[PDB]
């Protein structure tokens, strides 16, 4: 089935260890986005791997379990259609009016100020984004939006942390 | 003078918009680790002088301007000196147990669990980190704890933040 082979690519991924490390990440997501020309990119850095790791790895073992890896992936795969379909103008990368419609199909509604502030950090100078920097955005973005949630179950609109928590989700990220 | 050339260099640096980019920084910073081999490096990628630069960011000019990339290079030059003092094994690199004592000579303090994430995400699999991680983990530790003391001006230990601040402060970094 579909859910066994799966299971058995990220055993053979993982290796040693069994959890997927950044260098691996890195690896198999080059490999796999150079199938698809249809999406521009400069490849994915170490750098970028690890912080995507990093904020994927909930039970901190400082790497990907299973479950993790499963999450990352659906939601690279989802993201990776939204990518396409929105890029209307088939330039391979996603541009500065082509954005809102890709964040908000892939569910996350932002407001003027938090859109430019995407722009000018994962955007280039011509305010495009390639697709390692898309599918960084995203899954940093789920995150910091899950960590709010979880902090904020009784819904006040407003989290409060002391400073360990703060760098804690801060520098782990 | 000293003061006096340097306004030189950022001027000739930053260029056309007269503010240093990631892309700019990206340039710069490694032609300069290049002179300083003592100092292992496999170089600053994009993504981290992107970090960098949306960190040191106040005023959201999307780059550097002249104080701010005065503060980060003063920075540098002083973290520079910690890191080859405090590499006492002339590795090259920061070693898991070097770094504690790197980071409190910097001026952070931390705890064995904010110290273990740091080596998690910063330091590779032999728990060993190069320059430009070195570089890039403690502009990002100064600008979150600076980050959270002007939002704790009253000093209550904790700071409280609505979902907008949250994005802002997570995401651009
Ligand atoms: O062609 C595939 O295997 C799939 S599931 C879609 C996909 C496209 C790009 C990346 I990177 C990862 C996954
Ligand atoms: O040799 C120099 O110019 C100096 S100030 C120290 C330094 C070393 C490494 C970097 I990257 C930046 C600055
Ligand atoms: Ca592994
Ligand atoms: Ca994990
Ligand atoms: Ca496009
Ligand atoms: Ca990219
Ligand atoms: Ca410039
Ligand atoms: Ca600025
Ligand atoms: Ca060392
Ligand atoms: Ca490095």
């Amino acid at each position: 089935e579909e859910v066994r082979q799966f299971r058995r690519l990220f055993a053979q991924l993982a290796g040693d260890d069994m959890e997927v490390s950044a260098t691996e990440l890195m690896n198999i997501l080059n490999k796999v986005v150079t199938r698809h020309p249809d999406l521009k990119t400069d490849g994915f850095g170490i750098d970028t791997c690890r912080s995507m790791v990093a904020v994927m790895d909930s039970d901190t073992t400082g790497k990907l379990g299973f479950e993790e890896f499963k999450y990352l992936w659906n939601n690279i795969k989802k993201w990776q259609a939204i990518y396409k379909q929105f890029d209307v103008d088939r330039s391979g990368t996603i541009g500065s009016s082509e954005l809102p419609g890709a964040f908000e199909a892939a569910g996350f509604h932002l407001n003027e100020h938090l859109y430019s502030m995407i722009i000018r950090r994962y955007s280039d100078e011509g305010g495009n984004m390639d697709f390692d920097n898309f599918i960084s955005c995203l899954v940093r973005l789920d995150a910091m939006f899950r960590a709010f949630k979880s902090l904020d179950k009784d819904g006040t609109g407003q989290i409060q942390v002391n400073i360990q928590e703060w760098l804690q989700l801060t520098m782990y990220s």
